[PDB]
């Protein structure tokens, strides 16, 4: 007797991988049992040992049965070491079977949680690259003919029809070696700021490619009870933020590039405050009168930038802040990444201006800011964006001209550097450039900082945001620089970078 039919061969999801092979999601087998209601209907003599064997109170389990008496499968349990499940099959209950079934494992748990995601338990991508590379990963069920008697048991294994194609290897741009390293250190800047949440983001500004993007908090994805979905949040990329004094390098390359400016010009910014109709700009450090463009940045002059905005015009700011993908799509398609807001006016009036200027008033996520450094590092040319390794480097677009990039990329080093600077993203070995930035929230802050090194051959562009810091410090140069000093020193030194920070024969 009974029944042709044609059931499923599920098919082996795909390995990911960090750059260099290092196994960040993998589908191992587990054993699993499960049973055919329909069979252990007939056998219920068998079923209070079994329940004993399961774990499982005999009359809640006789009850679940019944309940299912109607269906054909049912899970016992999912999970089991081999010789686990042996002892249940040892009762020989009819109806109770077992299986070899593969499944997700993260070896490195919350390192990479945030960009590699999960699965469900239908094993189908559902947060993270698992999701956005679903497609790729799952490969294509196979199908089998089978004869089923009346109780849908298989009584014979006729022919497979069509054999199941495994799932495909993903190398991800992700370094291990840097996940590692910036996640340890950004959990260390959370603690010793009593800080909320932060992101880290690692970009090789010749490649495009993310080389780290960690968040805190964060979640381990083989343990996932009652998880809260504050710390889901891949925060690098859905997550907008106002950039505020991070984007003056971007106000500072259009000055450069009008013509109508070089970097000893001289600003004055006498007494700190810049009143605009009822608006105040307003400068934290209020001791200055004349200032270059460099001090502008070093003392990050809110007044300083927004003058030179009102003589250059908010349209070029705009341009340029547009060009190197701020509030602009990055294309990459993560679940859920925001695009974020460069607000835009049909006539810009002086306090429009001024605001865009200094970052005030935009929304940008961790990943843009980090791109648009890249580009500002790579002699102003931008690289397309990569989650996963790249071996042929696609062309980039001249966002802007090298020779504006190159000057913005000294003044850069010298708010590192320089006298007054930012010396705590000072990074030891090497030459490094960056921008501080210190934003309230609308007291409430976020501290940044966005750089690149090494600064006499940029390779690696890096953001720092310290979400709500609750110590005294809360200034980026303070909270966030010291992270970056850290991170890039490591990045830069696993990747074998030569240090560049030597002495001249005077200096020696
Ligand atoms: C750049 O980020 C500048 N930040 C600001 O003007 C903002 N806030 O300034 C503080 C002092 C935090 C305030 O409470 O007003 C700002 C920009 S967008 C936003 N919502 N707030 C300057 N940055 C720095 C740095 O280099 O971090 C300073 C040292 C002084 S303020």
């Amino acid at each position: 007797g009974g029944s042709v039919r044609h059931i499923a061969i599920p098919a082996h999801r795909g390995l990911i991988t960090d750059r260099n092979g290092e196994p960040l999601a993998v589908s191992t087998p587990v054993t699993t049992l499960w049973a055919n209601p329909k069979e252990l209907m007939t056998a219920k003599e068998r079923w209070p040992q079994l329940a004993a064997a399961l774990g499982q109170d005999t009359k809640l389990f006789a009850d679940r049965i019944e309940q299912n008496a109607e269906r054909e499968f049912i899970y016992l349990v999912r999970g089991l070491t081999p010789e686990q499940g042996e002892g249940v099959i040892a009762l020989k209950v009819p109806g109770v079977y077992s299986i070899e079934e593969f499944r997700r494992f993260y070896p490195a748990g919350e390192v990479v949680a945030h960009a590699v995601g999960f699965t469900d338990v239908d094993d189908r991508g559902r947060e993270g690259i698992e999701l956005a590379f679903d497609e790729w990963l799952a490969g294509v069920p196979g199908k089998r003919q089978v004869l089923k008697d009346r109780r849908g048991r298989v009584i014979k294994d006729v022919q497979v029809t069509k054999n199941a194609k495994p799932g495909k290897t993903l190398a991800l741009s992700i370094d291990l070696r840097l996940q590692y390293l910036a996640h340890r250190e950004l959990r260390n800047a959370l603690l010793e700021n009593g800080a909320k949440a932060g992101s880290l983001v690692i970009m090789d500004v010749k490649t495009g490619e993310i080389l780290a993007m960690t968040n805190q908090p964060t979640y381990n994805p083989n343990n996932r009870r009652n998880l809260q979905p504050a710390a889901m949040r891949n925060r690098a990329m859905i997550d907008v933020f106002e950039p505020g004094s991070t984007v003056k390098p971007f106000s500072m390359s259009a000055a450069l590039a009008s013509g109508r400016w070089k970097p000893s010009d001289i600003v004055d910014v006498y007494p700190g405050t810049l009143q605009i109709g009822r608006y105040t700009i307003r400068d934290v450090s209020r001791n200055s009168r004349q200032l270059d463009l460099t001090g502008i940045l070093i003392k990050s002059s809110n007044v300083g930038i927004s003058k030179i905005a009102f003589d250059i015009g908010a349209e070029s700011i705009y341009s340029v802040m547009q060009q190197v993908g701020l509030g602009q799509d990055t294309g990459l398609g993560f679940p859920g990444e925001r695009v974020g807001n460069l607000p835009n006016h049909r006539k810009w009036p002086k306090a429009e201006t001024a605001t865009l200027a200094y970052g005030y008033g935009l929304s940008v996520t961790a990943i843009q800011l980090a791109h648009a450094y890249a580009a500002l590092a790579n002699d102003g040319k931008s690289v397309p964006l990569s989650m996963t390794r790249v071996d042929r480097v696609p062309d980039g677009v001249q966002v802007i001209s090298p020779e504006v990039a190159s000057t913005v990329q000294g003044m850069l080093q010298q708010v590192v550097e320089a006298q007054g600077g930012v010396f705590r993203a000072q990074v030891p070995g090497y030459h490094a450039a960056g921008k501080s930035g210190t934003a309230r929230k609308v007291n409430a802050y976020r501290s940044l900082f966005a750089g690149f090194a090494p600064a006499t051959d940029p390779r690696i562009a890096m953001v720092v945001v310290i979400d709500e810091p609750s110590k005294a410090g809360y200034f980026g140069g303070l909270v966030s620089a010291p992270v970056f000093s850290k991170v890039m020193a490591g990045a830069l030194r696993l990747m074998n970078v030569p240090p560049d920070n030597l002495p001249t024969e005077f200096e020696a």
